[PDB]
């Protein structure tokens, strides 16, 4: 009844191009086995969309990676928000929300809009750039880190931390071998920021911290805290400014229609995120025999889900291969959907709107212009290297 595929969906070869093996994983249908990993798979809009809409019955605390915790030791004490259920969930997930919320977005954007124009006003004296290193890496570092509060010495091993966190979400393969092999220097710098003392104030970290006073967290639940935005805050952006500007890069009528109406700016970036789905899968866990699109799954059996098949799912999108600023992106699944939808999501917003803004108003072409390099990773989609030409407006 359900199809058994051999593709391996963390295999280098997927991840180099993932558009042909991803309708292949729509078209046999809703449920998909994938023997290579012993795992469901969902593919499809429908069946992603349901998926994370019902978290009782396909749960987060066994795990958003291939491993099961209640089979195997996490590699790292659980996420108290990524990794945890409701009830458990609710009371740090409504911290992250007060932390990160629309009122806190008012206190940063002017300092990250000058950021952004900044960061675009010296690429174009260079003109010939790395729209990753230079641009996609380089803004999130200049703006994220301050406003978590943290120091300036070690900042070096926030993106190796970021890439061993999402290496680790996959199967235990070479990247995910390799990562946790090299990780001891990047969790021991990660977890002593954690703590209250290391936190300048003001920040992110710091806010955390000072929710401990009001019965929603403890002291001892903070750390932990600032963990998760020091693992989902930085690279997650760095993906979807990447995947933004290889986008226009790619498509220069949409740059054109960007520079004549620069309001565009947050819904192009929404656009980008779907399109390129930086975040590309997640698993989750049955509690119970389920019946999903026609299929029965047992009792705690691993469910991935495809965020970026769902997102170019053709009986859910018009025209889903196409980048299209002006496209009704609302219901797209790149930040996921439901109790677990992305926290942090009008900070990735923010930073997405004042780049693609700065691009928009200071930048007529993007061109690219030498070799792009691809770069692995078992949970995101992104470039190593993008060579650009940026010609000023
Ligand atoms: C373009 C950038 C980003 C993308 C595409 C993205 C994507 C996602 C997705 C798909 C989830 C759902 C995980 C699940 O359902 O298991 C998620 C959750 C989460 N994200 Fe984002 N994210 C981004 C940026 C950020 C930023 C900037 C922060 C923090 C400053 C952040 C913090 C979190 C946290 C803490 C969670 C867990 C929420 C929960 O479990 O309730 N993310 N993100
Ligand atoms: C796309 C972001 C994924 C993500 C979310 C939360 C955490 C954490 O709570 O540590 C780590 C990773
Ligand atoms: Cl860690």
């Amino acid at each position: 009844t359900i199809p058994h595929l051999a593709i391996d969906p963390f295999s280098l070869d997927f991840f180099d191009d993932p558009y042909p093996d991803q309708q292949t994983l729509r078209d046999a249908g809703p449920v998909v086995y994938l023997d290579k990993w012993n795992v469901y798979g969902v593919a499809r809009y429908a069946e992603v969309h349901a998926v994370l809409n019902d978290p009782t019955t396909f749960c987060s605390s066994r795990g958003v990676g291939l491993s099961d915790f209640k089979k195997e030791k996490p590699w790292r004490p659980p996420s108290l928000i990524l990794e945890a259920d409701p009830p458990a969930h609710t009371r740090p997930r409504a911290v992250l929300s007060k932390v990160l919320s629309p009122a806190t977005m008012k206190t940063i954007r002017d300092g990250f809009a000058a950021a952004a124009d900044a960061k675009v006003d010296e690429l174009l004296q260079r003109g010939c750039i790395d729209a990753i290193a230079d641009l996609a890496e380089a803004y999130p570092l200049s703006v994220f880190p301050d406003a978590m509060g943290l120091k300036q010495e070690g900042r070096e091993h926030l993106l190796p931390y970021a890439g061993l966190v999402f290496n680790a979400f996959g199967p235990p393969n070479e990247l995910r071998q390799t990562a946790i092999e090299r990780s001891a220097p990047h969790q021991a710098y990660v977890n002593e920021q954690c703590q209250r003392p290391n936190l300048a104030p003001g920040g992110f970290g710091a806010c955390i911290h000072a929710f401990t006073d009001t019965g929603e967290i403890t002291p001892d639940e903070a750390p932990l805290l600032v963990r998760s935005l020091l693992s989902a805050g930085l690279d997650t952006t760095v993906n979807g400014i990447g995947a933004a500007v290889y986008c226009l890069a790619r498509f220069p009528g949409e740059l054109q229609r960007l520079r004549s109406d620069p309001t565009l700016a947050r819904n192009a970036f929404e656009e980008a995120v779907r399109f390129e789905s930086p975040v590309q899968t997640f698993f989750r866990t049955t509690t119970r025999e389920v019946e999903l699109g026609g299929a029965v799954i047992g009792e705690g059996e691993k469910v991935l889900m495809f965020l970026g098949s769902a997102n170019r799912d053709p009986r859910r999108w018009s025209d889903p291969d196409l980048y299209d600023i002006t496209r009704k992106t609302s219901g797209h699944v790149g930040f996921g959907s439901g109790v677990h939808m992305c926290v942090g999501q009008l900070v990735a917003r923010l930073e997405g709107e004042v780049m693609l803004s700065a691009l928009a108003r200071k930048v007529a072409a993007i061109d690219i212009d030498g070799p792009v390099k691809r770069r692995f990773n078992n949970t995101l989609r992104g470039l190593e290297s993008l060579p650009v030409k940026l010609t000023p407006a």
